Order: structure tokens, then C-alpha cells, then sequence
């Protein structure tokens, strides 16, 4: 049965159970993973409202000085280029992607989109023919199993995450692996099937706006936003469009328990539905750099593509 | 069918018989590049564009002898794999050579039967492409995605002009956005004759996605020998980006004063939806890897006008 979300735990929500599992806000948890920081500014002034409690340590300044100054004093170059990228009124699915060179921390890259009145900057450290040979090879691969093989070997050479599967929705949201390449030694997943509630409607929904999501470390406990809510709306801050937010401990607990210390999972998207996802797992935690994830989005994208085009040819 | 090429002694080409030019096998290339033909096992030159010796500062016979497992130490067995017997022949495999005669030389090699084609062009070594992925995703309806699109070519190539170019059902052709250069006459809203793209290069263009006239005042260089060995025939050149344009087209493009041109196939539902097409008033050898950006974005645009034009239907 389909049900509204829950308030989150820190507005007195209940904890989160197989029971209510669909209800659980996982847009919102006022948190994110600690491998990058985040910044929430105000879209037309530029005063910076809200940081994760680790951001002094990414941007290398004390939080009063960094909330003490608006986006035209901290980013001179790229306030300008984030105002044009994204006008007030854009969607929230629309980014924008520049390299820093930040005195403290090396190159950063900084991913940028709009909520409403609201800019949400990430801030992550960032570091030949693969991609376009790659490309090629899935527009001639024969059929929807050759297409799907080459797929998921292609990632896996790109990432070398020990596994990388084909993950098929069915009509019920049950889903299937369907194909899948491995690390010597695993065991295979091919042709098992899971049950829809695996990934509740919410998160599926979710998943056809905002298509990569990862945790890079199924152990690293989250990083609350400080302060927690808005203080332009004192409620929530949506991050369902942030690649730093916290994952729902519902599914960290269901990777753990898997053995699994590094997860990613690209969305791909047919005809406005969720047909299926690249999933990704790793044994140990693993980062992966913006700039490859950048590739598995774009491959996201032509593989979308290529399976419209090989159902096509299936009647 | 198709005339007999020019060298073979067949028909010049005019506004009557423009159906017929056989535009995939000229016999020649654009002289931006070399290209060599090579037998599928052997890994025996064949064929060598007469300009070769410049690219490769090769001895002109040293060539048209050797092996690529002698010529391409390293890249010959990753070509056996990547483009294995009986692939087809839009399937392309890329590399970056650091070779000693030419600082970097970008490699583009395909499989036509039993032949493999070379293709070789000087080439060099940001997030101008995913900004740009998500800007076309983000365009609320077609207008909007075709301006997005024009302007986001133009901004990525320094373009003088590019256009959108839609085909309607009987392949009359519509520019629908157009971002240019101050100064520049306005193709926007004009519609086209369908023989002005004929239905042979129409055909070709649902295969092989983009092609392009770095110089429409430029000779052709011949391939040498013209004909491949192995058949006695001509090489189909029709998936070769170097491939000689059509005189006719070059004559078409002169008199509207572009001095370089290039476009990219909109394919949907397996049919030639429309075009990316870009005009440049001057010579311009756009560097491979930017125009594997453009290719990139041709997959991205053919999906985006499917699901645009689907919410409208
Ligand atoms: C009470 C709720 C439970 C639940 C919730 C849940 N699951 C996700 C996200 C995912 N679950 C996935 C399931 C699988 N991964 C696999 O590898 C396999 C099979 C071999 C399955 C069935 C997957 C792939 C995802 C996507 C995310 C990812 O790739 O890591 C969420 C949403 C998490 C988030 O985005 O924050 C939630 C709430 N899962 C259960 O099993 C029950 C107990
Ligand atoms: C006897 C036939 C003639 C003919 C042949 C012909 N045309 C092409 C290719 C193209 N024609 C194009 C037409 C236009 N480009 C524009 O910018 C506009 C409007 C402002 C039009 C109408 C285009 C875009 C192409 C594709 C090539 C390109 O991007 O430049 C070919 C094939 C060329 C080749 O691949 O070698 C041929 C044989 N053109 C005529 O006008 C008639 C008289």
C-alpha cells in the first residue's frame, strides 16, 4: 500500500522499519557522506546558509567566516557562470560542473544545481579512446544479451568494481539480474530474481529524476548539514538530487550484510520509466572521481538508447 | 543504381543524374590526413593516399610493403580484437599514436570485408559536455532543446553557423534554429529541395554519423593503388571521415560562400530524423577529439527528440 513519508528522525519521525519501509523520507536526511562537503546558498543574494559539519576541513576556513561571506566573495570566477547555468525557476535535475583550484585541498570539483530559491553546491577532490570505443561497440552489439554483456564488462574495465550487473525491473518492480561481470571468485547473481520491495516506490521514483546514486563507504557515518533545516523555510533541505547525500540505513544495513563496502548504480531510463540500473558493488569502500562517474552517466545515457533500439527489434 | 566513379570511366555528374554519383567510393581523401587500406589477416599495406609520406615521414615504398604488425607494433593486436571478421563496418576503433615524425597522431581504423581502413590526422594532449547533457535534458519541448542544442555546437566549435536541420516525410528539409555569428544571412525558417541531400547520401548518413569538408577549395588526393588488390574494385570509403566530397556538394557549398562545413545525423526510430549541420566561412580542421563531442552529443540529441517529441504525442 502506497503511503506519504514519515517526518525524518530529526523532526521526531519514527525509526524505520520492513514494515514501513516505503514511508521513509530518503530525500531529506539532512546529512551526507563524508568523502565530499556541501554548501547551500541563497539563489539570488548568494548568502551561504547552511554547510556540512566537515566543510572547514575540505575548504580549509573556519564555518563563521565561510557563512560570513555570500558566493561573489568565495567564488568570483564561477558565481557569475552558476547564475547564468542555472536561472531561478530551472528543475532540480539540472547541474553544472566546474574544476577549482582551491589553495588547501588541491583541485575540487564543484557540481552545482537549484531547489526553488535555494542553490546546493558539492564539493568533492578530484583527480583515452575508452569511452568512444565503447560506444561503438554498443551500438553494434547484435541483440539486448550481447548489449547488456558488453555493458557491464565495459564498466567494469572503466571502474574495476569487483562486480557489475545488469539489473532488469519487470512489470511488478520485481527485479533481475541479467547480466552481470565479476571478480574471480564471487558468486554469480545471473538470472536470480528479488522482490520489488528490495527498492521501494519511492526510491524507483526518485531514481527516474536523479539518475546516479552511491555510497561510497557502507560503514562511514553521515555528516548532519549544520543547521539542520533551512533557514529560509525552517524545513527540510532537499538533497534527492545530490550525489553526497546520506543513503537510508534500511539499504546500508542491506549491503553490509551482503559483504559489500562500496555501492553505485546508474539509472536507465525508457520511455519516462525506470527500465533498469547499472548496479556496482565493491568489497572494500571505494571513491570513485567525478570525472569517471561523468563517463558511466553518459554511458547511462546511450544505453538507454541502445535498448529502445534492440527491443525495437524484438516484436 | 549507381554510375561507375569518374575514374573508372563513368558519367560526370549533373542536376539530372544527382541520384547516381556513387559519393562512397571517390577514390580519394581529404588532404587534412592520410589514410592506408590493409588486408584483415596479413596486416599488408594495400593501398596508401599519395600524401602518406608527409603524415608518416615514411620513405614512400618502405610503406606500401610492410606489415602493420612491423608499422603498429603495439596497436595491431588490439585492432585483431576490436574489430574482429564479419563486424560491421560502422563499428570504428580509436587511438592516440606518439609517433616520431608528428608530435601525437590520432589512428580511426573499421573493417570493410577482408580490408582494414587506416585513418590518420594530427591531433593534441573539459565539463563543457556534461553541463551540456544536462542542459539539453532539462529543455522543456523541442523548440527549446533545438536552440539549446545549436547554441551549445556553436559555443563547443567556434562554428561560424549551426543549424538544426529537420527532414519533413518526403525529405524536404526545414531548419528549425539556427545560432550564428553576427553578420551571417538567416537560414532560420527556410525550407529546402529533398534533392539537395540525394536519397544516396541520405542512406549513407542513417550508417555513418557524421562527415565533414574541412576545405571546399581543396584538392582530393588519390589513393594509389585507386583500386583495392584484393578485389579489383574500388575501396568503399563511405565510413572513412577523410573520404573526398562530392565535387557537386563542394560546388553547392562554394556558391553559398562556406569555406568549411560539417554535420551530424539525428537518428530516431532507425530513420534520418534531421541534422546538425555547421558552417564555417573559412578553412577549419575541426581536431578529432572535439568532433567526437559533437558525436557524443548526436546519441544525446537523438534521445532527447524521442522523448520531446513524445510529449507532445
Ligand atoms: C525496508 C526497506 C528495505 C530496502 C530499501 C531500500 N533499498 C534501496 C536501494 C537499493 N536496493 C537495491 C537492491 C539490490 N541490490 C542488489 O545488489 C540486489 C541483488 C543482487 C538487490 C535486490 C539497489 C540496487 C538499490 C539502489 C541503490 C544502490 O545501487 O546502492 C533504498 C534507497 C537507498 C537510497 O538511495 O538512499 C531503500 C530505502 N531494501 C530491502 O531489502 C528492505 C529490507
Ligand atoms: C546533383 C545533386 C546536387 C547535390 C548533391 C549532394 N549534396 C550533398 C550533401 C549535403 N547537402 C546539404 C545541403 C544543405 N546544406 C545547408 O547548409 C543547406 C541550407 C543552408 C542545405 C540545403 C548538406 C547539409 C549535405 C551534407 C554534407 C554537409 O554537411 O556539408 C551530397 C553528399 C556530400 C558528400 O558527402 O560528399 C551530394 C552528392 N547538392 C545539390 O545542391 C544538388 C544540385
Amino acid at each position: 500500500d502506497p503511503l506519504p513519508f514519515f517526518p525524518p528522525l530529526y523532526l521526531g519521525g519514527p525509526e524505520i522499519t520492513t514494515e514501513n519501509c516505503e514511508r521513509e523520507p530518503i530525500h531529506i536526511p539532512g546529512s551526507i557522506q563524508p568523502h565530499g562537503a556541501l554548501l547551500t546558498a541563497d539563489g539570488h543574494s548568494g548568502e551561504v546558509l547552511q554547510m556540512s559539519l566537515n566543510a572547514a576541513t575540505f575548504l580549509g576556513q573556519e564555518p563563521t567566516v565561510l557563512r560570513g561571506q555570500t558566493l561573489a566573495a568565495l567564488l568570483p570566477e564561477q558565481w557569475p557562470a552558476l547564475q547564468a547555468a542555472l536561472p531561478p525557476g530551472c528543475p532540480d535535475a539540472l547541474q553544472y560542473r566546474a574544476t577549482l583550484d582551491w589553495p588547501a585541498a588541491g583541485h575540487l570539483s564543484l557540481t552545482v544545481h537549484r531547489v526553488g530559491e535555494l542553490l546546493i553546491l558539492e564539493f568533492e577532490p578530484t583527480e583515452p579512446h575508452a569511452l568512444r570505443n565503447a560506444m561503438f561497440a554498443l551500438e553494434s552489439a547484435p541483440n539486448l544479451r550481447a548489449l547488456a554483456e558488453v555493458a557491464t564488462q565495459t564498466v567494469r574495465e572503466l571502474t574495476g568494481f569487483d562486480r557489475v550487473m545488469l539489473y532488469k525491473f519487470a512489470p511488478d518492480a520485481t527485479g533481475e539480474v541479467i547480466a552481470e561481470a565479476r571478480r574471480e571468485g564471487l558468486h554469480a547473481f545471473l538470472g536470480h530474481r528479488f522482490p520489488a520491495s528490495d527498492i521501494p516506490a519511492q526510491a524507483r521514483a526518485l531514481y527516474t529524476r536523479h539518475l546516479l546514486r552511491l555510497t561510497a563507504d557502507t560503514r562511514a557515518a553521515a555528516v548532519p548539514l549544520d543547521p539542520v533545516l533551512n533557514p529560509q523555510t525552517n524545513a527540510p533541505t532537499p538533497l534527492g538530487g545530490a550525489v553526497l547525500r546520506a543513503t537510508s540505513p534500511m539499504h546500508m544495513q542491506y549491503l553490509r550484510n551482503m559483504g559489500v563496502g562500496s555501492s553505485l548504480s546508474v539509472s536507465v531510463v525508457v520511455g519516462g520509466q525506470l527500465w533498469g540500473l547499472i548496479a556496482c558493488h565493491h568489497q572494500t569502500p571505494y571513491v570513485l572521481p567525478p570525472d569517471l562517474r561523468t563517463t558511466l552517466e553518459y554511458l547511462g545515457r546511450l544505453l538507454s538508447l541502445q535498448v529502445q533500439v534492440k527491443e525495437a527489434l524484438e516484436h
